[PDB]
């Protein structure tokens, strides 16, 4: 099932952006009220974009996880149809780093890292393959939990098979959550800046890879090369990464940098 909600029950109080299928809203909803992100269908919409639209909800409804984006219902009887989610306060992760630039602490840094991958350990524990994993896509609230959203072509976040065989397995998700710890160790950088696509998936075959963020640590740059070995393989599993992150977390000098030695 869905949560069906009646109209009366929600709030639109202010336009927050433009989703593929309408107007994306911030809100209250009624249950004590509840901040809410609402999403609507724009009115003149194809069958298939209605099956669309509610299809994000079907699949976001099949998941319950601290670090994956909370369904709260949907309007499909009235129009315009909804889907309202929890709000998130501090909104998407790359867009909230660069904002934020250089005003966390790498354990910080380390803990939003360590809550997208055990969300993505759960996508993947439930078969669910993500492909368009990206800091774009992760969304961020007040407490600074990061949780994963977008269940519904960016070559330089795809591992290689997928982008020639089309080969999407949880390790190519693998793959884009290395790319996602070098978005947040960069604080939302561009990753391979502006370099074309033709020209990134040239230097992937050829063996570059993206090169350590300054002030990273070491063990989290070299989990990043793991997840981007070209045999998929020999990347880590969310599992692994969860646990090496945890590991990193409990010896937190692990994370340290010139800085936290001196000036
Ligand atoms: C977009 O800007 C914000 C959004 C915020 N909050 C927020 N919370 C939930 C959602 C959204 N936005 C939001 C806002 C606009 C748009 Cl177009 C989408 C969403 C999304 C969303 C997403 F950010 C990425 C992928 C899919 C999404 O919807 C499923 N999901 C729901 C908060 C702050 C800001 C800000 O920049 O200051």
């Amino acid at each position: 099932f869905t949560t069906e909600i009646h109209p009366s029950c929600v709030t639109r109080q202010k336009v927050i952006g433009a989703g593929e299928f309408g107007e994306v809203y911030k809100g209250m909803l009624k249950t004590k009220e509840v901040p809410v992100a609402i999403k609507t269908l724009k009115a003149g919409y194809t069958e298939k974009q209605r099956v669309d639209f509610l299809g994000e909800a079907g699949i976001m409804g099949q998941f319950s996880h601290h670090n994956i984006i909370r369904l709260e219902g949907v309007i499909s009887k009235y129009k315009p149809m909804m889907i309202i989610t929890e709000y998130m306060e501090n909104g998407a992760l790359d867009k909230f780093l660069r904002e934020k630039d250089g005003e966390f602490s790498v354990l910080q840094l380390v803990g939003m890292l360590r809550g997208i991958a055990a969300g993505m350990k759960y996508l993947a524990n439930m078969n669910y393959v993500h492909r368009d994993l990206a800091a774009r896509n992760i969304l961020v609230n007040s407490n600074l939990v990061c949780k994963v959203s977008d269940f519904g072509i960016p070559i330089r976040w795809t591992a290689p098979e997928a982008i020639s065989y089309r080969k999407f397995t949880s390790a190519s998700d693998v793959w884009s959550f290395g790319i996602v710890m070098w978005e947040v160790m960069t604080y939302g950088e561009r990753p391979y800046w502006e370099l074309s696509n033709h020209e990134v998936m040239k230097a992937i075959n050829d063996g570059f890879r993206l090169p350590t963020p300054m002030d990273c640590p070491s063990a989290i740059y070299q989990l990043m090369m793991q997840c981007w070995q070209q045999e998929r393989a020999r990347r880590p599993k969310f599992a692994d990464i969860v646990s090496i992150l945890d590991k990193l977390i409990r010896a937190p000098d692990s994370l340290k940098t010139l800085a936290d030695f001196d000036p």
